């Protein structure tokens, strides 16, 4: 990473990333973990992290195709001894050296190729998280003997993995959460009506 | 975090927070653990920690609604090129502010401590979650007839933690001993007397 | 902690304290562990450590009442832009900010509120260690088939948890150790008489 | 390593490399792990890491023979008191050079990066080892009749990693779905279609 | 410890010492572990490490009595506002000295190294404990008739560690081989001969 | 160690050495582990590391006799307020203080007593690795149903533990490897003839 001087990847940062994917796969928390463990990363560090992912090579190829899509858009938007202009392949670290990546990231002003690449990767990880969610939000309904908290847990766990704006996800919640509570809770919830906080809803259905 | 220069979140700090929620859920010790592990945190760091919470998404939405309540109050109380702008509640929560803006606010002279402000909102929300997930009222904590007094007091204050009654809820044999001490006994004296 | 500048609690120091209490409860070694892990701690750090204690809330309330006792004694002894005088509640961190605690601890000369509070806590932990010792020293007697070393181990393990001066504890040893050895060892021990070292006693009864 | 001053190898860096070979042998992720854990390494550090590999001594001799091939090519391309001498291939590999000579080359103005050069030779050898120890050809990766498409693609690119065909090797039901998409489908579209 | 400025004891240094006593008790390797983990330690640090020893309180009282013996000898050999006072044995052991006094002695020009002095007393006591807890005399270590020579030598020097005889205590078949070598054989020659 | 100022042994370096010997004993990888974990070590650090070795006291006495041999050779070759000349016992740290060892190692120019001692120890460890190898190279022969890679693994594992020059070990390989392959592979190997790489041999016998 760049901390401005270049620094070696630490073994613990690398191991922390491998362990996250091993234990959580592509649960939504992989994205905050990747962003935090990739703080300051060069494109070379980013490629190291992705290359250490064990298995899940279908998702990694999907990630690659997302990167190629974003690099093509970068090239569309941005066609001796001096700083080169980075193309998409440079940002992805396929056609650029570490020395060039350091030069871009530490220049005044910088071309933050590490942050640009990280954005493309996170977009790819968002797609993977959506693709690998085992549930769809229309199928989350409160069981007749499921505590309301357990149902809300399942609801937002599913909604968390979908790829959409926060405002879009909130519309889905207003459309489905109370409506798919079980009969006894749904009537209590509708009696409270809109504007009830989730805290108030959970107290009323406990 | 900011320690003023910005530093990356530490991998151990990150893992420590995930592990605490994994192992203890929302027992009351999650609050001091969060406060200690979020020392110096930016709003981006704070959203990172909260986003790494596995499961418990009902609690996390409740936390989100507490943050929005506090952000709305911030906006009620606090409604140029190259100059520093005034943070809204959404800026403090990190939904409409960049990391550079957060660093700028947090390191300014004088600082707008958006990380500390957001952390206060989060801890208020965590307090609500700890209360919500406590399974028992203090009224229902009563010493069993064969329960050692120390175990009963352990359950009592563990329950109070998440929220004269100690004497009233003791079992008949110990209540008689405790009443004979007279009011004003220390807990150590009560525990010695009913040992 | 203060190391003079303030520094964040480290996750490992915090975890080390939680693990000590988890594994040892209120064995006497909790006190050296707490003192070492709380080196440089502010009252806020000290409250963080105590608040992370899992369970044992009876002891924690007893600790609280010891702190309130000491703070009341501090207040009895010690009734723009300048340094405030700390009351007992300030030292315990209930009515003081971290900024004020840093100010006291780094002042020239300092009001060492962290060390003062730590003293009150350790006094409280000493009480808890005494209260939670499962044995009393009068009940430690060498079995007819217990090796002398095992008996001495049990004797000093019990004496270690009692709350008393070192000179008082040494008086109890002179009163009880040889006297409560089993018949065969007690005669050998008395034959050596006083002034024998524990090394010499253990050789003579092995 | 050199970070320019020479530093001792870290015990965690050392253990991390031993553990990776212990747990994953020569799966393809050994290459990025070696490259990351050998950041800044001298040839002495690199020989230390390789000498700590437990077992797999056939692979290690193959690595040795790759290094000698590259060293011979270096000598083909690049054949005074107190002055700095020109490194041979054996000097870059650390068989005939001292640590002080390696430090001198690596820190000179301009530097002869013997650590980076040796690391390139080693990674070329590790690439050969990864290929040799892959048990399967991509031609033999075909979707089972009850195999979910995602599991098949997982095996496919895991196999390719160590080395239109994806469509041809899919099972009849999915191949029909994939052909109906027309050429040019993204992998995400193929995976959605055969989900 | 002092590294000169005073530093807090490290949590890992602390845990490393507790773990060593937990796992190996008072096998001889406890001595080098204590010496290494007490590098730079003040008398307060040294009392902290010793106070964290779990169990083994008979050994710890023996250690205490050794310290008092050495402290009495110190007082036999070495019997003003703002000035530095002369440390007694109790000051070196940390029973009558403050941390600031210990820091003052240890960092003075020239220093009174009370931490190193106390550490020598402690190691003398630990040596006594290692001897006391060794269960066997070297006279009772003899090679079994089916015991490989290497295992016997392992037991032999492990026993000597805690405290011609090697030849005399070997079994008849190996003793004959060793006598035929003649005196002056290295241990490697003896081990090769009786392999 | 010396990093030029003296520094305490780190607990993790020490634990890493103890764990290596615990898990690997005197497999050949003990030597690179010892050399890396002893980087910068004083003779006192080196004695600390060797003294923490659990068990294996026969090898440790053999190591001691190797050190005494090398120290005797050093003494043969190298018979107020100024720097003392180190004898072999000084280099081994038996008759020298840490202060003297620091003085030698940090002098201008240095007497690198830490590196000298480390050389003697590694020579001793080489002997121990050879002595404790459970196989001899003449006994490594490819089974009739052993994959060629498994046989080569066993061959070089055995050869790795022998104490000899690399050129000597390579002569043993040319003398024995193909010659002790099983009949079917040996004929394929001889058909390729000399100059075949091990990669080519392993492909031809797979
Ligand atoms: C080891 C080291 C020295 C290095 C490097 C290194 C250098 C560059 C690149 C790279 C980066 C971005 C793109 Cl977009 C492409 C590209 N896009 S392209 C031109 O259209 O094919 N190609 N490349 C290879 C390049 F540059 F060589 F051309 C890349 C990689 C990627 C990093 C990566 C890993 C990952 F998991 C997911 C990603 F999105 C990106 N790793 C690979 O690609 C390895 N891989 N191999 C194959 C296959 F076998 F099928 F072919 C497959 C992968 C895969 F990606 F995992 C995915 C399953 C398919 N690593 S290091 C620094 O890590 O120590
Ligand atoms: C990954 C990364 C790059 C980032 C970021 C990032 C950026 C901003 C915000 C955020 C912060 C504060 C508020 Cl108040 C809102 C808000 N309030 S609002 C406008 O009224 O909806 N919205 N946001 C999203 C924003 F900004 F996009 F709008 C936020 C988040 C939160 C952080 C957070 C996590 C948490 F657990 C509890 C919290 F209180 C806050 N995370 C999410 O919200 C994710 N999430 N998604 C849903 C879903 F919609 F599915 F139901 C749900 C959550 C949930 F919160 F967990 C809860 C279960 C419901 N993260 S990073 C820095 O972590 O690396
Ligand atoms: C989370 C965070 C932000 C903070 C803080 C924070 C701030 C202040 C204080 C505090 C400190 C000292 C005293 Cl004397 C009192 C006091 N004495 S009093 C006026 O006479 O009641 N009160 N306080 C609360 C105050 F200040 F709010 F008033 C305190 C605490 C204590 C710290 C503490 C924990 C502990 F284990 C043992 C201690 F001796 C002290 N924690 C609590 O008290 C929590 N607790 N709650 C209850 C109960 F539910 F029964 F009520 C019970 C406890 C308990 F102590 F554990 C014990 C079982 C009984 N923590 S942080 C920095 O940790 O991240
Ligand atoms: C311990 C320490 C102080 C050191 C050093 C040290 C110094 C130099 C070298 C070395 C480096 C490069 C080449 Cl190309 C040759 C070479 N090529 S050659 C002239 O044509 O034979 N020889 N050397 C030995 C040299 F220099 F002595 F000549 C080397 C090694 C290698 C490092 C290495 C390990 C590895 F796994 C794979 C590698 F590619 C390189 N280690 C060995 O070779 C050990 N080894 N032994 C044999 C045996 F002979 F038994 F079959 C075998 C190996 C083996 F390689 F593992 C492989 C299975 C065969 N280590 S340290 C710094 O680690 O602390
Ligand atoms: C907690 C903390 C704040 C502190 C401190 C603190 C301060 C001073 C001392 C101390 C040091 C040296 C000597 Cl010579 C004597 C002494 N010699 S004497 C006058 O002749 O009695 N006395 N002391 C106590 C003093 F100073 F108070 F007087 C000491 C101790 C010792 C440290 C120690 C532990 C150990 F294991 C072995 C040692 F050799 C020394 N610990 C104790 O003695 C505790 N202990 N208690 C008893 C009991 F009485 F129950 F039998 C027993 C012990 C025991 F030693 F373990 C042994 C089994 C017997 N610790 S901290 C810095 O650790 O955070
Ligand atoms: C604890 C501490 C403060 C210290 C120190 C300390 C100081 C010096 C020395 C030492 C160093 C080198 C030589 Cl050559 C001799 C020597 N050679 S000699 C004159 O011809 O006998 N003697 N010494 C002891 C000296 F100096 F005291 F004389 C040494 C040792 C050795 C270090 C060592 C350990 C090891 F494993 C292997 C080694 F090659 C060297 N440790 C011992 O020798 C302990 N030991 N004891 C016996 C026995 F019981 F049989 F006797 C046996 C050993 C043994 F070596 F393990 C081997 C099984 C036989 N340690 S510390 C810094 O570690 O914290």
């Amino acid at each position: 990473p760049i901390v401005m001087v270049h620094q070696c990847i630490s073994p613990r940062t690398l191991n922390a990333w491998v362990k996250v994917v091993e234990e959580k796969a592509f649960s939504p928390e992989v994205i905050p973990m990747f962003s935090a463990l990739s703080c300051g990363a060069t494109p070379q560090d980013l490629n190291t992290m992705l290359n250490t992912v064990g298995g899940h090579q279908a998702a990694m190829q999907m990630l690659k195709e997302t990167i190629n899509e974003e690099a093509a858009e970068w090239d569309r938007l941005h066609p001796p001894g001096q700083m080169r202009e980075p193309r998409g392949s440079d940002i992805a670290g396929t056609t650029s050296t570490l020395q060039e990546q350091i030069g871009w990231m530490t220049h005044n002003p910088p071309i933050p190729v590490g942050e640009i690449y990280k954005r493309w990767i996170i977009l790819g990880l968002n797609k993977i998280v959506r693709m690998y969610s085992p549930t769809s939000i229309l199928d989350i309904r409160q069981g007749p003997k499921e505590p309301f908290r357990d149902y809300v847990d399942r609801f937002y766990k599913t909604l968390r993995a979908e790829q959409a704006s926060q405002e879009v996800k909130n519309a889905a919640t207003e459309t489905l959460l109370v409506q798919n509570a079980n009969p006894d809770c749904k009537t209590i919830l509708k009696a409270l009506g809109p504007g009830a906080t989730l805290e108030e809803m959970m107290t009323a259905c406990q």
